[PDB]
DNA sequence: GCTGATGCGTC
DNA sequence: GTCGGAC
DNA sequence: GTCCGACGACGCATCAGC
């Protein structure tokens, strides 16, 4: 009702009508969304964030139902269903230019402040706009802002960037209080609330459970939990939370779910939104494990299967009744246009009795001349959009490992033993085109160790381990990481570790604001007696170790780089460091780099070598730079991968 | 018509 | 993708 | 164990700038 500036969606006994900061039927103000973001950001307990978001959503349901979908998208920082491919195309560069123009400041001055503060939002809000007149424009609304975000994402073609900057400036001109901070963070793709998809779903089921949609105004039922004991309320909300969560994992599309929720309610939701081919679903993921002993501990006495973990890209393959075929990525992006070859071979992989299906597969680059798997880096050279089958140069072999839907039957609640059997009996293998994941059903620790050894020898990353009957379903809402990934480089003493020289540091963003978030590392090239940048590094250290690194490196800061340090195309560090510290670094593999100079010319004329999945292990106090891993040793390690 | 910077995607 | 922090 | 956001290499698609 009153000024949204005082809106407190975190207040005790929050009343969806009386504590709202707008009137019935009015559009939700964006400042209401922003104050909710502030109250979420101030706390660290997710459950407190969920209650706060729930309070906002209850007011939205009660007062302004049409703004529910935009508010949810704003809270996720999404533009729409992932398979529709809406993208801002903005990024820090465009955003920082728009902030500069809106405030009249120099781009470079804005850039330096952002790096220092580790946050663009604070730079955007703390500086006023030259564009603004004496009179402010009307206040921003949640749906107004969301549609402008969509406008940005739809702009294409020549001069589209200028048009994007104009929209962004228009937004900043109208911002009040904390609004610009979250507009800017949203545009840069770093909203960083500490609340995301799972907490948004929890807030949404709680909200529509406590404040049902569809009530004649004023709503007779503002809080449907008030008549319940605390224990009964909790059980009820957990039950309703799982209805929404399991539906969303089968149909992760708020454009479909929300209209149903507002019309028919949450209890009827599964009868209106169900898994079907053509709608991407959430995939089953995996937890790491440190060794075979641990696998047996997590699965106890449950029979399990081991499978090769292939190194390609996940492909969720849908065949609709009537013949249409769709392919989606692990993240529900539409990849149908990328695999014309796969689409044309569907008739060859399925027996003629199969009328529809959803397969879970790995797409792996395959050398038809040598009949062998190719590295991930080869796979990534495929074109991605509007590919014509004749133009394909990198062939793919599909390694199928699960089946989620068959002939109109959803298999989500079926044990893997049965899903696998339907997969094996209704689909046809062809060497180099479509094959079942190589597997072993055993409890013998010795066979597992060999089978692991062999998976590496056969061009794979290690093993995936899955129970067959006990907790062996495909219900992502019950456990999204139900499988176990046993990679060689997880083992504490088998992976390849390098001793690398710290040559630069990058100021941290977000959670790393105010310290270093990343470092530039180098190997030692003994031929030229120079240090060659090899990779950046930003994970593996605890917060405590990261504080010690800032302490021990601050004395090594230099105004200018050393002439025997070569970084070529790498990101220039915010702070150059006198080469001295040597860290032990682990990786999964070495890759051919278009930018890093380390070992350039030893394996390839144009490309140096970098690290795949690098992480800090520990400081090497017993090593000086001249004894770090050499560039020749790096080349030798790369060749060793064959 | 070409190239480079870069946003977004894959991992 | 890996990793650590807060719960 | 869950959920989240720090941070990694790298390649296609796109568009500003030539
Ligand atoms: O490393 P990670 O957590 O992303 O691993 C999960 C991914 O591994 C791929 N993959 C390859 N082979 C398999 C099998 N046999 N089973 C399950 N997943 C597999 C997937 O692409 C998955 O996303
Ligand atoms: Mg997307
Ligand atoms: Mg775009
Ligand atoms: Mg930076
Ligand atoms: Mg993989
Ligand atoms: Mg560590």
């Amino acid at each position: 009702s009153n000024d949204p500036s005082g809106y407190n969606p975190a207040k005790n006994n929050y009343h969806p009508v009386e504590d709202a900061c707008w009137k019935p039927g009015q559009k939700v103000p964006y400042l209401a969304v922003a104050r909710t973001f502030e109250k979420i950001e101030e706390v660290s307990a997710r459950l407190r964030m969920v209650e706060t978001l729930s309070n906002l959503l209850r007011s939205v349901v009660a007062l302004s139902p049409p703004d529910l979908l935009p508010v949810l998208y704003l809270s996720l920082n999404h533009l729409g269903p992932p398979q529709q491919g809406l993208e801002l195309g903005v990024g820090d560069g465009v955003l920082l230019k728009a902030v500069a123009q809106a405030t009249g400041r120099q781009l470079e001055s804005v850039r330096a402040e952002a790096a220092e503060k580790g946050d663009v939002g604070l730079v955007a809000e703390n500086s006023r706009s030259t564009q603004r007149l004496m009179l402010p424009p009307p206040p921003l609304t949640a749906s107004g802002v969301f549609s402008k975000f969509r406008d940005i994402a739809r702009l294409t073609g020549s001069a589209s960037t200028a048009k994007k900057i104009d929209i962004i400036k228009g937004l900043f001109v109208a911002c009040r209080h904390s609004e610009a901070r979250f507009i800017a963070r949203s545009l840069s793709g770093r909203l960083r609330l500490g609340l995301a998809e799972q907490s948004v779903l929890a807030a949404l089921s709680q909200a529509v459970s406590l404040t049902p949609p569809g009530q004649e105004f004023p709503p007779a039922m503002v809080d449907a939990g008030k008549g319940k004991t605390a224990e009964a309320r909790k059980t009820w909300l957990e039950e309703q939370g799982m209805i929404l969560k399991q539906t969303f994992c089968e149909v992760p599309d708020l454009d479909r779910i929300i209209p149903v929720l507002l019309e028919h309610g949450l209890e009827r939701l599964p009868e209106h939104c169900k898994l079907s081919p053509g709608i991407p679903l959430k995939p089953m993921l995996a937890h790491p494990t440190r060794g075979i002993s641990e696998v047996l501990k997590r699965f106890e006495e449950a029979a399990f299967t081991c499978e090769y973990k292939y190194d390609g890209q996940r492909a969720q393959i849908h065949a609709l009744e009537g013949g249409e075929v769709k392919i989606f990525s692990r993240n529900q992006e539409d990849n149908t246009g990328k695999y014309p070859d796969i689409i044309s071979r569907i008739p060859k992989i399925k027996l003629p009795s199969v009328t529809s299906f959803i397969l879970d597969t790995e797409a792996v680059a395959w050398d038809r001349e040598k009949k062998q798997i190719q590295p991930f880096q080869v796979l990534t050279t495929r074109k991605r959009k509007e590919v014509d089958a004749s133009e394909i140069q990198v062939q793919v072999c599909l390694y199928a490992f699960d089946l989620i839907y068959l002939n109109g039957e959803s298999l989500v609640r079926e044990p893997l033993s049965r899903r696998r059997q339907l997969l094996r009996e209704n689909f046809v293998e062809t060497e180099g085109e479509f094959v079942f994941a190589t597997s072993l059903d055993t409890k013998d620790i010795e066979q597992i160790a060999e089978f692991l050894e062999q998976s590496v020898k056969d061009s794979c990353e290690g093993l995936m381990v899955k129970t067959l009957d006990v907790d062996a379903t495909y219900e992502i809402a019950k456990r999204s990481h139900n499988w176990l990934k046993l990679k060689k480089d997880y083992l504490d003493g088998v992976g390849d570790t390098l001793d690398l020289v710290v040559i630069g540091a990058y100021l941290g963003r977000g959670k790393r604001a105010g310290r270093y978030g990343g470092f530039l590392l180098a190997s030692y090239d003994e031929d030229s007696e120079e240090l060659q940048a090899i990779c950046k590094l930003g994970t593996g250290f605890s917060d405590e170790e990261l504080e010690e690194h800032h302490q021990s490196l601050k004395a090594l800061v230099l105004p200018s780089p050393r002439p025997y340090v070569r970084i070529d195309g790498a990101v220039i560090p915010d702070h150059w460091l006198d080469p001295s510290a040597v860290w032990e670094v682990k990786c999964a593999d070495l890759s051919l780099s278009p930018i890093y100079p380390a070992a350039r010319g030893l394996v390839d004329s144009d490309k140096g070598i970098s690290l795949r999945f690098p992480r800090f292990i520990r400081v090497r106090e017993d090593k000086q730079p001249e004894q770090a891993t050499t560039s020749a040793q790096v080349a030798c390690l790369y060749r060793k991968q064959s």
